[PDB]
């Protein structure tokens, strides 16, 4: 059934964050913010919403003035026909930022939000003070190496993304029924399934149950392509740059961080397998914390 | 019911076809048998049934005796807990074939049928007489080497290997929704869609909507660690191999029956992406008429 509004899940925090809206380039993005301080941007991914970061918010709103934001095509924000490339994913992000009169700001992003976070560093780099990469790295040629089957024993597959480069299907498929989606992806990933209760569950499926939420959801995938012909572009990022990886996923980063940034540093999440903010938000708000200063 | 019954599509073919069943080692299949001649085995693979081969069955039946079969876990047969790998499932075809009093049979098989036709013949060649393979290669070390993700225009997304890995959510998804499922199967291989009927793909539909059946078609994909293992166990075939392969699987499917197998037959089905028995029937049924002999 129904599940809280945004301004009711917004007032629930502590730190005095208010549900808002912003039209940039005609497209009306939703975020929430609060806090006093610097700037800190927060992106979250799939099949997630700003709410992805409420276990951290509070803290983080002690130091800095905090905008978590839904992307194009997420939770509370527009869904357009296009434009779901991370470049223009973080375009608008920074259209935003610029219109709240930030000449600079603090990013972190999760997931897909992650690679909309390094494409905001990536294209204007003026406009970022540091960037935190929460477990994903952008696209590359990398990407196309991903293999369909693990051995037996080993790792996890990555099935969603293949399956959400289609057309039609995904929404034919899991309109109405986002929450099996959720279950199978915390299955597979949470120490504890408490770590993610029943009702923060019901918030993204209620986001992503319509045929046009999925399909939103499914654009920022089938975009892969572009992304990596834009990844190519990006000379190296040289401001201070963090990436936080989970316990299976960190050496990986670790690579293609410093393969992709001069100025990196990294931190393990142990006891996370992919959803930082919620497995481990000691972690992430720490390192957040520590790092953007 | 939804869709006619197997015995009311059996009598619509010319031939004089009927739907049975028979027992073997406790599990239930259904088969279609009729001609007269020598004994022609054919099987089919996921998501179908036996009446994928119902444009090249009558051809077929005024030279050979045709049974085509519903695998385990498949149409109208039984869906037990396992056996899924294809070496249980051709010794299951074997018992069929020997209680109907057959020494040797012709096998054809297509896709996960074409598997199987394979593990017949590795396992059980003194009931071979000949083999054809239909676009699709018996599991190998080749699998673990398949891409997630392909380059714009160089080829499909094999989503599904990694989807029905799964478990639970296959069926949470798809059940009541394999309609979908069929329709981008052959969005992405037919060259003219009325090549398979809005009531064919009811017909598959409805074999594979409830979640035990769902959940059924995903064992044979689970089963692929442990088909792997078999096929290495293989020595070489040494009766009559012949591969039909789809414009893009020729290749592959040449390379593997060459090195698995002594006398090896290859031919281009030029048209066909992948559904051979469907996208290119007089190819299909002229090629085995020749084969067979
Ligand atoms: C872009 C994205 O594909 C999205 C997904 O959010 C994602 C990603 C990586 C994972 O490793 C990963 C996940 C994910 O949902 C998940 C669940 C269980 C285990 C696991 O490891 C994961 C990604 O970077
Ligand atoms: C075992 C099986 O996975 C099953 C599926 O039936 C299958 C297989 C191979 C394909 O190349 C292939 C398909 C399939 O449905 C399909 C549709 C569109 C393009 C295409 O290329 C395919 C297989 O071998
Ligand atoms: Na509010």
């Amino acid at each position: 059934g129904p599940v809280p509004s945004d301004r009711e899940l917004a007032r629930s925090l502590p730190g005095g964050f208010r549900s808002r809206h912003a039209r940039v380039g005609g497209v009306r993005l939703h975020y929430v913010s609060g806090g006093h301080g610097e700037p800190l941007l927060l992106v979250p991914g799939w099949p997630q919403t700003w709410w992805a970061y409420r276990k951290v918010m509070p803290q983080l709103a002690r130091r800095y003035h905090v905008i978590a934001v839904d992307l194009r095509g997420m939770g509370g924000s527009d869904k357009p026909a296009g434009g779901y490339d991370k470049k223009t994913m973080a375009a608008d992000l920074h259209a935003l930022v610029r219109g709240l009169g930030h000449r600079q700001v603090n990013v972190a992003g999760h997931d897909i939000g992650s690679m909309v976070a390094f494409a905001f560093a990536a294209n204007h780099p003026e406009a970022t003070r540091k960037v935190a990469l929460l477990d994903t790295p952008h696209p590359d040629q990398s990407e196309y190496e991903m293999r369909i089957l693990c051995r037996p024993g080993t790792g996890t597959t990555l099935w969603w993304f293949a399956f959400n480069q289609l057309q039609a299907l995904p929404e034919q498929l899991m309109h109405g029924r986002m929450r099996h989606v959720i279950d199978w992806l915390y299955a597979n990933s949470l120490a504890d399934q408490s770590l993610v209760g029943d009702l923060d569950r019901d918030i993204y499926a209620n986001a992503y149950n319509s045929p046009q939420a999925v399909r939103a959801g499914t654009r920022w995938f089938q975009a892969c392509h572009q992304d990596i012909t834009d990844q190519a572009g990006y000379g190296k990022l040289t401001m201070p740059v963090l990436g936080i990886g989970g316990n299976f996923t960190f050496e990986d980063l670790r690579n293609k961080l410093t393969a992709q940034a001069t100025d990196v540093h990294m931190v393990r999440a142990s006891k996370s397998v992919h959803y930082l903010p919620e497995e481990e938000p000691d972690v992430v708000a720490g390192a957040l914390l520590d790092f953007f200063g």
